[PDB]
């Protein structure tokens, strides 16, 4: 089939790509970093993460895979000594996926700027522009909260184990349809309230997060980090789509959380 | 229909419970609480959880509603002023129902002792006799952590706004089907390792406790606590059975979140 | 006596001010904003901060007094209420002082810039200056932890009740000569480790960030915060400098914990 | 001078005990298990633990030393490889002594028991005696807060790294006079109010914990757990009396920490 490598770029992945290249040429597989049907990345979850973002776009028509070249990542879960086991099972194909739900987050501006929507595989952050972070928060059309702090986190279930985890969120098994929102350093005082416990939410609820005075934020999507102007909401919801995985043997999500975490 | 009411006992409580009974008897509604179809809990959220246990095998043929008599509750969710309405449009019938998950505990024994299953409605813990729990957690057969503290608790959906909450839990929307894990007192060092964070698991998802040394228990289901004596295992799932709500308005989760911890 | 009175310029702010100043002329008191012996305060705790560092090179021959023209301040603590018992009070003089402790911190640069030292009355913390917040925690030259994360808080004991509470740090009465750092949501896996905890560090204890790979980090310092360049060394200890207040009756610490926090 | 030597009872420790013994033997070291000035404890820090409470009427008079035959203790600090030079050192004298604050905790009962009083090297604790644990807390005489959940743990500083630790307290030098209060599990909502943040207390501060309804707790002082009955009052304070370590080198406690959080 159709398929593409990305890199980390070190002198270690980049062998590993150039002799997974090589040993796809010994079997019927093209290829092509347009419209490729499998995207393997190797490196780490930041590379991973990398990949997912430039195929975005083709969601539903790509498997993608993840090597490890340092320790074990949550989504480059295979290690570089099984990267002949992967090119001889990719290659026959016939394998079975597995999907992970995202996360849907729209921004839309005062007049000039159109919306603009962005997908996550972790999560979607908000932090202030320079100084406090006010804005209240619309869960379905109902003021839930106002929130003074330092931001706001809405995570993937994938998600879960990675900033969600730092701000004491919940881990959440990746079937379940849902994202969570975390707090980062919320004031409560006289004054001011807001809920403390980690929001979970399902799939068709929406988030709206509505500025107070101050329109400027700091909107991070996975790895990217964007000022954004005379913004007027920031919605989140689950998203429709869905990121689908190549899976050749059993490696449990909650394994991965045991071999990351635990031991 | 055939239905009952169960009250707090306080006067408040046993006059508007005697005053809905004479509106039943203006529409054609029978007292029965033996079978009951409609179960009507007065005085608050603990009144509730009674009365849910007291009917506990027969949930696919109850719907229940709870009144509020003190403060408002997350199931005793109705104003008392609102108690001649609600004798209206429950005689009447034709009202939707809403449905939220239950929590299956099965404690296994040694030879002697038979395994027992409760059904929670709110959270299920364990704790130890005295000194220190010990317990192995595994998570589909798979050994996830060894846990020594306090204790451990799984609460469901509706459960995550009580005890859950303060053990730092997510507050999770009832329609999720779900079971989340919470520490108590953990301890962490060169010797010892939890997660940490709070677990949230699908349904079919098993989670099985296994004791270290010491074998006997405190077990919790909800309000009631038993000392449970050679025991081999406790296993949670989502259960199979639900509780079935009527509803006459929209009276949102997220807006009784926000009315009982927010403003 | 000399004194003076910063207002958050506000018309409630205003007006008080102009009014104690007229209660003043009838005393033998000078308005002096270069050498007050007084600095009264009158807005909120922001103003009594800026009152705090206006005059933070003659802090030995000043005492502070704080009036909350809005909610209550844990240093703008008196009412406008009684304000003219205040100035009644202050005039005659012969009134005892409370003093607090408060945080140096020195920044150290490459060469080229020389060192830089600040006085904090409620906490400096560091962030990174885009991407992760990587330093070696070094206590007392003892290399202690490798934090990575979005950043780090130390507080005096009266800011304990300021961001330190937001970060989980603990109150601490400020009669207790110490600094608390707490962490901003540090990643914790099988490469990454810090303590969690916070730390409470006593008197002529330094505490020394020294930055990984990247080198400019902003360091705020009470309501300031500015980007450092070139940094080569963050060191906390407790300063042997201390804030002075004028007290004319009792408010305890705990009650205005109480007071702020509780009810 | 007299010394004893208590054991953790297992091989290991028991035969380190009667190998120090010798070695004391072969100088001018008088074993007294009545009236030592010096008290090893050879296994963990419980250990360590029942040595101090065995010896809490002498504390003035006794140097204490612990030897971890297990994993480094915090206050059994010293390996087992060392136990010829503790020998040489201690029988020689002349070395410094190290002291730590304590903390006294004072049971009031109603009329037939007179009030007690324990010591704690680590902390104090209150659960109920089933059901909710309910009390006013009352700080220098001051209404605080009236705290609803599982417990309350009220530790000194070298405690802080003990149960304190799991429940979210900071850690806290040792030379600094103070205790800490952390909570267990309160709730908050509409009708319960606490300030959930760690408090830390100086010398002098009495926090007084007065039943509300139920007045059977489980008190417990170290390893040591309780059930006392009808009690009108707890009383927390540091005590005047200090526990006093024989050190021979430079173990910070900073580094302990570290060697045991981190590495
Ligand atoms: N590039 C950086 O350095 C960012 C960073 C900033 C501050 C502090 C730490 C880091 C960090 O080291 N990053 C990578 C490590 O994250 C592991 N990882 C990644 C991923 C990824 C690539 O980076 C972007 C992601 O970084 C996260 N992130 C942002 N801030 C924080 C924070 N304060 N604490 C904890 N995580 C934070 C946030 O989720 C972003 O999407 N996914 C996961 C996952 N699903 N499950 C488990 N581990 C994961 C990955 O394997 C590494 O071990
Ligand atoms: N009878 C007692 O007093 C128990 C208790 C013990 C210690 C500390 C507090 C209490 C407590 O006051 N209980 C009732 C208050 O809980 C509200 N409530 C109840 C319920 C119920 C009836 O009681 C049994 C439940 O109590 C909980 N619980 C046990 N320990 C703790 C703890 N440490 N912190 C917080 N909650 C705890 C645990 O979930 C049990 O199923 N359900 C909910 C819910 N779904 N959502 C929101 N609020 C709820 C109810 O409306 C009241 O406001
Ligand atoms: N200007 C802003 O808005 C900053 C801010 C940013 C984000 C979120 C909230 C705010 C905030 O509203 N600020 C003021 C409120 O803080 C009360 N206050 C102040 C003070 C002051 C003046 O501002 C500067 C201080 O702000 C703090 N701060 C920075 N980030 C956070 C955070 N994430 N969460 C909580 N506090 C944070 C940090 O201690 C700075 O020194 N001192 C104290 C005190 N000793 N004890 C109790 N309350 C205090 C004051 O009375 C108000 O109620
Ligand atoms: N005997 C048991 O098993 C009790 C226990 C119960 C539940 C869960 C764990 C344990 C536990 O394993 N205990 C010992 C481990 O504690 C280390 N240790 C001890 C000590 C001691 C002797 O035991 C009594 C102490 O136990 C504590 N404790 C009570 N509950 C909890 C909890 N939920 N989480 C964390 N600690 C808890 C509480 O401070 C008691 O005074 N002192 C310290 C110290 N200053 N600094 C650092 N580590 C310490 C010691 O070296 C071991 O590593």
């Amino acid at each position: 089939m159709k398929y593409m490598i990305t890199s980390k770029g070190d002198e270690k992945s980049d062998l590993l790509r150039l002799n997974m290249i090589a040993g796809f040429g010994e079997y019927d597989m093209e290829y092509d970093d347009v419209e490729p049907e499998i995207v393997i990345s190797i490196g780490g979850d930041g590379t991973f993460l990398s990949a997912f973002h430039q195929y975005e776009e083709r969601l539903d028509e790509i498997a993608f895979i993840g090597i490890h070249t340092g320790h074990l990542g949550f989504y480059a879960d295979w290690r570089p000594a099984e990267a002949d086991k992967l090119v001889k099972l990719l290659a026959k194909g016939e394998y079975q996926k597995v999907s992970y739900p995202l996360l849907k987050t729209t921004v839309k501006y005062g007049i000039g700027k159109k919306e603009a929507t962005y997908l996550a595989l972790n999560e979607s952050t908000v932090k202030s522009s320079g100084g406090p972070f006010v804005v209240d928060v619309v869960i379905n059309d109902i003021h839930f909260e106002r929130f003074r702090g330092d931001g706001l986190c809405m995570s993937t279930p994938s998600g879960t184990t990675a900033y969600n985890k730092s701000l004491g969120g919940a881990l959440m098994h990746p079937s379940i349809e849902a994202m969570q929102l975390t707090e980062m350093a919320s004031i409560n005082n006289r004054v001011y309230r807001t809920i403390g416990s980690p929001l979970v939410f399902p799939k068709h609820h929406v988030v709206s997060l509505q500025p107070v005075n101050d329109k400027d934020f700091q909107i991070s999507v996975d790895h990217l980090s964007i000022l954004h102007r005379d913004v007027q909401e920031i919605r989140y919801e689950v998203s429709a789509k869905k990121i689908h995985f190549a899976r050749f043997r059993s490696f449990p999500f909650w394994r991965r959380v045991h071999d990351s975490f635990i031991e």
